[PDB]
């Protein structure tokens, strides 16, 4: 008769937004339009969602100007302390005695802005994409392995203003709705936070900032890092971060348990 | 007069295949010449050389039927056990107690040829591209932070001509010259070695292969593996991988160490 809340749970990882007792024949037609949604993608487009955005994020980035960064995941343990996180600092997933898995991208690309100064004419336009990685007790918005964007301007023309335009730019672009507010942390600032509803899809920061000292950075700068799975979540509709992730539990949102 | 393995060395850093006393000279002329290089990427293109093959091998095997995967990069550490490395296994990096680097892409390949088996048409074709983790001792082929394609095909057509004919047509299409050569090793046979001079370019392995039955697999299937940072290497006549690799001190094979 009525459905347990284990059998409710196994059908919730079946049903994806768009859907529209006995629970066999229940699992039975979700088992079913899941195995032809995967069909449809292995017919048609074949690409994976998070591999698609990070393309499409590339692609918005490059043709307005910024250089494409591919920095190291694995980076000295001193970049933690360099970016004044002490005693986060819990958070960090040490690798060896003198490394960690990056839980941001910001060190990396400090040092790159600090070394295309002395190459590149101002102002100086760079991202990057990739993993980034933070021990987390949360489970619904949060992810231990998750992906970043992080882009940032230094030099000439690094106003709010124009932060606001990138940011905005950009997720019109995507398609997904925000708000940016005012926020603080340990690290930067004073923040400026996008948000959608209660969830932050990026903290943003208009510089200089008395840290750019430590990096040898003495011009103004403005930048925002974007978590790839929130995006994602908001654009798709999950209900849970899961269903974003690198994942062998789910693929593009489809369960790969069927 | 002569200049000194020290000078030597400078100079090398700076020095870029395609180049053809007093040692100020030498370098000022080559800061220049590496400056012009960055601000050419800069003003054109800006695509970063490792990003940039990921997406061009993304579309090579998209376009042939191979469904793009995503999958994690901190994996249990049972998946080492299971995939028998026992006492490579001094070369893994460990994280907490129940986790590490993949150091390869296996275990995640073979648990979602497994899955996808319950959803799609014969034969399975998967691929991913993502960072790999291997403790080195060895600086000039070697990174212990690489970057791994691997693809394969589960089911009908699972013979050594179709694996023959894929890496020979992706190699081809990518311009880079190479040798197919009988091989062995301790997880899987018995590979076919792809060979650029006495650079290994990729391993593959025709199945089935008693391995599988670990991971409930019991269908012939074929794959291979090949490194980015390798592939780059040969493609721009790089001398050492670090010039490929995802780095702070070079950029597209360029210093950043200006
Ligand atoms: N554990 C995580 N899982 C998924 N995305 C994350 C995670 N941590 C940070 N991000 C994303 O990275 C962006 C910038 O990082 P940061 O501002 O340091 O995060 P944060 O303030 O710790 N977010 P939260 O923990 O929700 O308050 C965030 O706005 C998120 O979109
Ligand atoms: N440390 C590394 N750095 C860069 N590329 C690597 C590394 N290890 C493996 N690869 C690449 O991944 C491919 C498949 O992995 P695998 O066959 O396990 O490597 P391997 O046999 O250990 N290579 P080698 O150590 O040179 O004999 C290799 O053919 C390389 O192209
Ligand atoms: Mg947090
Ligand atoms: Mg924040
Ligand atoms: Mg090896
Ligand atoms: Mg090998």
């Amino acid at each position: 008769p009525a459905l347990t809340k284990s059998q409710t749970d196994r059908l919730e990882v079946l049903l994806n937004p768009k859907d529209e007792k006995p629970f066999r024949e229940l699992e039975s037609e979700l088992l079913s339009r899941r195995k032809k949604d995967l069909q449809q993608i292995y017919a048609e487009e074949r690409e994976n969602y998070l591999g698609k955005l990070e393309r499409e994020i590339t692609r918005f980035f490059v043709d307005r100007g910024f250089l494409e960064i591919k920095s190291p995941i694995l980076i000295p343990l001193e970049y933690i302390e360099r970016m004044g996180i002490d005693n986060l600092s819990k958070q960090i997933f040490r690798v060896d005695k003198n490394f960690c898995l990056r839980p941001m991208l910001a060190p990396n690309l400090y040092n790159y802005l600090r070394k295309l100064d002395r190459a590149l004419p101002d102002p100086i336009k760079i991202f990057e994409i990739g993993p980034c990685y933070r021990k987390e007790s949360d489970g619904k918005e949060h992810l231990e392995e998750f992906t970043m964007l992080n882009f940032c301007q230094m030099g000439s023309g690094c106003t709010r203003e124009n932060l606001e335009s990138i940011i905005t730019d950009f997720l019109n672009h995507l398609g997904i709705d925000f708000k940016i507010v005012g926020d603080s942390c340990m690290v930067y600032g004073d923040t400026l936070d996008v948000m959608h509803g209660d969830l932050e899809l990026s903290s943003a920061v208009v510089g200089p900032i008395p840290l750019d000292r430590e990096w040898g950075i003495d011009k103004p700068w403005i930048g925002a890092g974007f978590g790839l799975e929130r995006l994602l979540k908001v654009k798709h509709d999950f209900k849970n971060i899961k269903r974003a992730a690198r994942s062998e539990s789910y693929y593009n949102g489809i369960s790969t348990n069927l």
